[PDB]
């Protein structure tokens, strides 16, 4: 089977853990220590292909150390995401995308910028702004929900799409 090394990042709060935990273990996890910071292995089809997909969920303190970097450029490819009710976790989205580009040392890395939260009833950060931002980028973008499981295969089987075009 393929190992496919996937990283998720993105502000405080947005929700990478939740994320990570539905697609590991289906289940919504509602108070998942904001600091705990850890790699999850999960056995999956995707396209017909078996994949080992080995995801590190990030978190911790904002320190540019050079243990973290090598941590960081392990990832083969990148969830990016904001909530669709936190303006500046999305103003921030452009800062991890610079912070990859940095420590994979390359202006193409297989990315999906991720809009989560999207089951909540307000939100300030509008579809089209998102994928406008996303097409810029060139890379794929999908709205996504944590506690309702709603697109959440869908954006890290794209993001593994995305790693074997990148691979040819
Ligand atoms: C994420 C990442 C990807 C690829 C390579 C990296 C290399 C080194 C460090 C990385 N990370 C570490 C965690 C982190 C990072 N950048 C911000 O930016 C917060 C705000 C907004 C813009 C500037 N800054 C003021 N915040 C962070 N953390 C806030 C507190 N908890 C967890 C975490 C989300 C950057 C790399
Ligand atoms: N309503 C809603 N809440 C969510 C969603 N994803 C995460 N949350 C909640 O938002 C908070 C932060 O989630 P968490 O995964 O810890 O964020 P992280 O800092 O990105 O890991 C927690 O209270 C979660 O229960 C979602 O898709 N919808
Ligand atoms: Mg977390």
């Amino acid at each position: 089977m393929t190992e496919y090394k996937l990283v998720v990042v993105g502000a405080d709060g947005v929700g990478k853990s939740a994320l990570t935990i539905q697609l590991i273990q289906n289940h919504f996890v509602d108070e998942y220590d904001p600091t705990i910071e850890d790699s999850y292995r999960k056995q999956v089809v995707i396209d017909g292909e078996t994949c080992l997909l080995d995801i590190l969920d990030t978190a911790g303190q904002e320190e540019y150390s050079a243990m973290r970097d090598q941590y960081m450029r392990t990832g083969e490819g990148f969830l990016c995401v904001f909530a669709i009710n936190n303006t500046k976790s999305f103003e921030d989205i452009h800062h991890y995308r610079e912070q990859i580009k940095r420590v994979k040392d390359s202006e193409d890395v297989p990315m999906v910028l991720v809009g989560n939260k999207c089951d909540l009833p307000s939100r300030t950060v509008d579809t089209k702004q998102a994928q406008d931002l996303a097409r810029s980028y060139g890379i794929p973008f999908i709205e996504t929900s944590a506690k309702t499981r709603q697109g959440v295969d869908d954006a890290f089987y794209t993001l593994v799409r995305e790693i074997r075009k990148h691979k040819e």
